[PDB]
């Protein structure tokens, strides 16, 4: 039940806070059904400010790839490569 | 040649940008091929950081659907709504 507290830290890296969401989520998963729901809701719920604004604009069902591809860099100056 | 010269004002939303962006192409498209690079690649260059940044982070050939919910309220106040 630890994975509802797994939160985001304000200036962590979306990967780095992946990749300890999922690291609770493999050792105490209750059902396949349970855990596709911990991907898509919880770990958006639980992101910060910065990389939840992101991910809520991905629309319906993002793959795990798809919303590491869209938080990288967020919440620091890394973003703004893209830019150039 | 115009639509090389359509750019999203820095708060304009990207809706309005969208939709003086596909007037001015739906008029002077020379090929159907030419039209498809200029919705995948020539919008995303030419809209305003703020936008230009949520529609690099979408990854691949993505939709005009998935670039308009991606940008709502983008550029303003209005997206924070999705954070509650």
């Amino acid at each position: 039940t630890n994975i509802l507290d797994i939160k985001q830290g304000p200036k962590e890296p979306f990967q780095s806070y992946v990749d300890r969401f999922y690291k609770s989520l493999r050792a105490e998963q209750t059902d396949p059904a349970v855990k596709n729901w911990m991907t898509q809701t919880l770990l958006v719920q639980n992101a910060n400010p910065d990389c939840k604004l992101v991910l809520k604009g991905l629309g319906m069902n993002p793959t795990l790839e798809e919303m590491l591809t869209a938080c990288q860099g967020v919440g620091g100056p890394g973003q703004k490569a893209r830019l150039m």
